[PDB]
């Protein structure tokens, strides 16, 4: 199978993402776009509580690490009337460059 977005195992998709909790009622991504911007969420997952009434709950997804920092920039601040948490959550790959390269 494996289409798209469901498939096997976890497989970090990019490792970049960012955890969001305690968002407002009247939120949707268009804001959690804007919410995060200037920038470009590869995508902004909303989480359901039953089958319509949202969580407060979000996970957005980067290409890299500063989109994320860049993102956790607005962490706390309100979106709308509310305060949403947010975590940064990386991977992050390599880094450190010193005298010849042991």
């Amino acid at each position: 199978g494996s289409s798209g977005s469901s498939g096997s195992s976890f497989q970090s998709t990019t490792g970049h993402c960012v955890h969001m909790r305690g968002l407002p009622y009247r939120a949707t991504e268009n804001d959690i776009y804007n919410f995060f911007s200037p920038l470009n969420p590869m995508r902004v997952h909303i989480e359901i509580g039953p089958d319509g009434r949202v969580t407060g709950e979000a996970d957005v997804e980067f290409a890299t690490h500063e989109d994320a920092v860049a993102a956790m920039a607005k962490d706390k601040a309100n979106m709308q009337h509310r305060y949403v948490e947010l975590f940064l959550n990386s991977t992050a790959g390599t880094s450190g460059s010193g005298p010849s390269s042991g």
